[PDB]
């Protein structure tokens, strides 16, 4: 009876297995557009991914991982609100049963279809285990799916799910440029929060895009035939697979635009 998004071990029963759940630095959180600062600190993001190794694709029971070679300083994240370089180690989605929900993060409690995280450690801790263990041990680019036009740059993605259906399926996914994925603007929120899945580690700066993605509806249609179950066992859509928003308690949202 391990933590998933079903009726009796979702969101709400975390905290019985991680009572960080309820903690001072918990993420997701809504975005409030105009209590957010602009902070004119705030350097430009810097996101150098021409280098990026992907790997493979994984169903993970909960969602789909991209994973990358971090082995190198090869797809880095800088700047922004970080001090050092954030290696990518892998990006994931969120996303719902139905195109009015799905994301993590809102905006002006504005739910998105989906919502991509890329996930990056910071290199002066050597690499993901030993980072997550600290208070700014991972930067994560989140980036808001709207359902319109489609993302060509996504459809790599899409076409490899009929092959990891199930979990703990994986796929060679090698020659993927998460370039592909990032919107025209690199405006952003930031703030101080955490994983969204368990462990629910309080290590994470979180970079949060203003402009969406659009993705066709024919491509989130395709996420919404993946499983949470592996291969034999009852069938159950993976679909709804977010945390929803969590008290913002002492914390500052800043801007990065005015
Ligand atoms: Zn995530």
């Amino acid at each position: 009876h391990h933590w998933g998004f079903g009726k009796h071990n979702g969101p709400e029963h975390w905290h019985k297995d991680f009572p960080i759940a309820k903690g001072e630095r918990q993420s997701p959180v809504d975005i409030d557009t105009h209590t957010a600062k602009y902070d004119p600190s705030l350097k430009p993001l810097s996101v150098s991914y021409d280098q990026a190794t992907s790997l493979r694709i994984l169903n993970n029971g909960h969602a789909f991982q991209v994973e990358f070679d971090d082995s190198q300083d090869k797809a880095v994240l800088k700047g922004g609100p970080l001090d050092g370089t954030y290696r990518l180690i892998q990006f994931h989605f969120h996303w719902g049963s139905l195109d009015g929900q799905g994301s993590e993060h809102t905006v002006d409690k504005k739910k998105y279809a989906a919502e991509l995280h890329l996930v990056h450690w910071n290199t002066k801790y050597g690499d993901f285990g030993k980072a997550v263990q600290q208070p700014d041990g991972l930067a994560v680019l989140g980036i808001f799916l709207k359902v319109g036009s489609a993302k060509p740059g996504l459809q790599k993605v899409v076409d490899v799910l009929d092959s990891i259906k199930t979990k703990g399926k994986s796929a060679d996914f090698t020659n993927f440029d998460p370039r592909g994925l990032l919107p025209e603007s690199l405006d952003y929120w930031t703030y101080p929060g955490s994983l969204t899945t368990p462990p629910l580690l309080e290590c994470v700066t979180w970079i949060v895009l203003k402009e969406p993605i659009s993705v066709s509806s024919e491509q989130v249609l395709k996420f919404r035939k993946l499983n949470f179950n592996g291969e034999g066992e009852p069938e159950e859509l993976m679909v709804d697979n977010w945390r929803p928003a969590q008290p913002l308690k002492n914390r500052q949202i800043k801007a990065s635009f005015k």
